[PDB]
């Protein structure tokens, strides 16, 4: 059991994820998602988010006015606040099946240049806090970061979206365009098969992935 | 200019891109099917739980909608890794075509063919497993189109104003005017974060 709440200037975004939740683990009350817009949380007429940088700069830095109005309203004790940046600690399969037996998750999604450090360091003074990349790359904003994360997490929740690299995979027809199947895959010999696929692993891995060898 | 084709089972998901000078469309793979049932997945050879794409759909679909200039992009947690550098290298294509595999991925043929004659990426956007690949599409895009004409370290810590918030304040320096004090300031907090959370990009272990 589940809840998800995410907080984005750009609330369409989290669309996919709704769609994605099959109507029995939302009726067995296994997970619920909730997507809130950010500017709900502003002060002024203009709907502000955003301001110039101290000590210059390009660029804009999201206020922490608004974003600590927002945390207060949606966090309590119990939850873990996520942060998705490019600066961030790594987040890999062990994360996700870390963060897939929480009670409560709350994803900040920033843009612009990145939200004012002390948004999370005076929430760091009341709840865990997590600010984490999905890999070397900068993005527009932390949205599809996001979408990301709540795939990878609820995917290991128990029926709630329905090493070594894998090597290459196959299925009918045993010949297409001048290419079979390998024999060893139709041999009956389950043992040889094992032995086959390691190795299609091992070669795969030396030539994408030497880092993990 | 660029144009980039995603083919996928759910189109709906790709819907986030909508956010002159590139174009992207979104087809649905079962287009290509010519049974009533639209099957698209079989059981594996060889063994092994979940089922497998089939070659045959993949490749009429890739047969309309390729060229022999265009780059095929495959999302994998198996693939090579997609970083910056990669997002430089696709930035000035003409076409991109991004195949979105589900259940346990896409027989192997299809990009084994289409390699004999067009370029093909196999990649990994990070070291996850995801139900499709429809989610590293979306982060693909975005990570390439920013960096489109015409459209090392980590970054330290912002702030912006109040000066003082809840009782913490900005740090001092950077309210000083001072360029070459914020400018070593940022350089330290730069490097200092590098080596805490990624001290892999200095060459350190971990
Ligand atoms: N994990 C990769 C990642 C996450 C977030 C962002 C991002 C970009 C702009 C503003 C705020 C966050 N970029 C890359
Ligand atoms: N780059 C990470 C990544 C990419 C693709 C997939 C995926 C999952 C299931 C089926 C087909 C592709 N998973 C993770």
């Amino acid at each position: 059991s589940m809840k998800i709440d995410v907080v984005t200037i750009f609330p369409e975004y989290l669309q996919p994820v709704r769609q994605s939740l099959p109507g029995k683990a939302i009726d067995a009350g296994l997970v619920d998602v909730a997507v809130h817009d950010l500017r709900r949380w502003t002060h002024d007429v203009h709907k502000s988010v955003d301001d110039s940088p101290y000590g210059g700069g390009p660029g804009m830095v999201m206020k922490p006015t608004v974003w600590g109005d927002a945390l207060d309203e949606i966090c309590t004790s119990e939850t873990l606040l996520v942060v998705p940046t490019p600066a961030g600690y790594p987040f890999t399969q062990e994360t996700a099946w870390q963060w897939s037996t929480e009670d409560h998750l709350v994803i900040a999604c920033g843009r612009y240049e990145g939200i004012d450090q002390r948004v999370a360091d005076d929430a760091a003074t009341r709840m865990r806090v997590r600010e984490v990349s999905i890999g070397d790359y900068v993005l527009n904003g932390g949205e599809a970061a996001a979408l990301v994360i709540i795939e990878a997490v609820l995917r290991l929740v128990p029926g709630v979206l329905g090493s070594l690299l894998e090597g290459p995979s196959y299925t009918r027809p045993p010949s297409w365009r001048g290419m079979d199947v390998p024999p060893v895959l139709l041999s009956g010999d389950h043992a040889k098969i094992a032995a086959w696929r390691a190795e299609q692993s091992r070669q795969r891995t030396i030539e994408r992935r030497p880092d993990l060898l």
